[PDB]
């Protein structure tokens, strides 16, 4: 099995409610098992601002899935949770399961990059991350805690 990392989100219909429904599902996704759950952390939107704080999290799942097949269960979870689409980049939205990290891999397919292509400049990703694995290594050999060390990021509030 591999450790994958999941980043959580969730700005609409009852954050709260919405991140304990997902962190339910996901125990329910195949040749998997939940290790970890993170703190929950109010946080103010990236993106467009005119929209509530959102709730984000993180958790670390042992799978032997293959990686677009994790992604399936996790875009299912979204859109079972009424996750609708919208024109507006990074807008509102009841849920948002990304995949962070799986395990060492590095991916590039049509429907999924990871490491996350942004995460190493996000607070709201990274310090829920360290939370729950403060000895982290990314596939390039960057340290988390060294990046947390090192570079600004906002205090990060808990919800
Ligand atoms: N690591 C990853 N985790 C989840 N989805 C990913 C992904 N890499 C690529 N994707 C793809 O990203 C597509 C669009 O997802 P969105 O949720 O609309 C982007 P977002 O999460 O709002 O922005 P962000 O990636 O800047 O955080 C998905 O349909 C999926 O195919
Ligand atoms: N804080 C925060 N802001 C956002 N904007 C679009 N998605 C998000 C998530 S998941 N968190
Ligand atoms: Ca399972
Ligand atoms: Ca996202
Ligand atoms: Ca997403």
């Amino acid at each position: 099995m591999t450790v994958a990392y999941i980043a959580i989100g969730s700005n609409l219909a009852s954050p709260l409610e919405q991140v304990n429904a997902a962190l339910k599902a996901l125990g329910d996704i195949p040749e998997s098992h939940i290790l970890t759950v993170s703190s929950f952390y109010r946080t103010p939107p990236l993106g467009p601002q005119d929209q509530p704080d959102y709730l984000n999290a993180a958790v670390a799942l042992e799978t032997s899935l293959a990686p677009e097949e994790l992604l399936n269960h996790t875009q299912r979870i979204e859109l079972q949770q009424g996750r609708v689409r919208k024109a507006e980049r990074w807008g509102p939205r009841t849920l948002d399961l990304d995949i962070m990290l799986f395990g060492n891999e590095v991916i590039n397919t049509e429907r999924l990059t990871v490491p996350h292509y942004d995460m190493k400049n996000r607070g709201f990703m990274l310090w829920p991350l360290f939370e729950i694995a403060p000895e982290l290594v990314f596939p390039d050999g960057e340290m988390l805690r060294q990046i947390l060390h090192t570079r600004a990021f906002d205090k990060l509030n808990k919800w």
